[PDB]
């Protein structure tokens, strides 16, 4: 029955972990030079004797950085949706309570495979033959492994959907 409802909430409660231990983990691109191996995030930067922040502020940076966080907005919207789907609340009829989460988790599913590609889309044009250590490292990972969870956080809510109704 609300299996969907403990199913897809587990999905979206981990999922909602990997994009928080994406905006705060500066490794999103491996390089190093002379006495400093580290990585490089959207914000801090990092090297060995000492840390770094960002300079200029690019395009494609200040555009993941929007839609992560449009994205896990999108996405504690959910779990606390989640919540009230397990408990009724009268309210309306327009938007179903037990279905409302599946628009708002592949919401937040659209703006991470967005956001990810605004990256990669500009990095290697950006660089390549200039960066010898072109590498996405652990973290971009994780906002990979975040686009699957959130995304099945929504079809369970919405596979629940059409049980509940028909």
């Amino acid at each position: 029955m609300y299996s969907f409802m403990g199913g897809g909430l587990f999905c979206a409660w981990v999922g909602t972990i990997l994009l928080v231990v994406a905006m705060a983990t500066d490794h999103w691109m491996q390089y190093r030079l002379s006495g400093s191996f580290a990585h490089q995030g959207l914000w801090r930067y990092c090297l060995g004797n000492k840390c770094y922040l960002q300079t200029d502020s690019i395009a494609y940076w200040n555009a993941t950085r929007a839609f992560m966080i449009l994205s896990a907005l999108c996405a504690i919207s959910g779990i606390i949706m989640g919540i009230m789907a397990f408990a009724h609340q009268p309210t309306f009829s327009r938007i179903s309570r037990p279905f409302s989460a599946g628009i708002m988790f592949f919401s937040s599913t659209l703006f991470v495979v967005l956001a990810l590609a605004i990256y990669t889309g500009v990095t290697v044009s950006f660089l390549g033959r200039r960066f010898g250590d072109w590498r996405f490292s652990w973290s971009y990972i994780l906002g990979w492994v975040a686009v699957l969870m959130t995304f099945f956080a929504g079809i369970f809510y919405m596979c629940a959907y059409r049980v509940h109704e028909c």
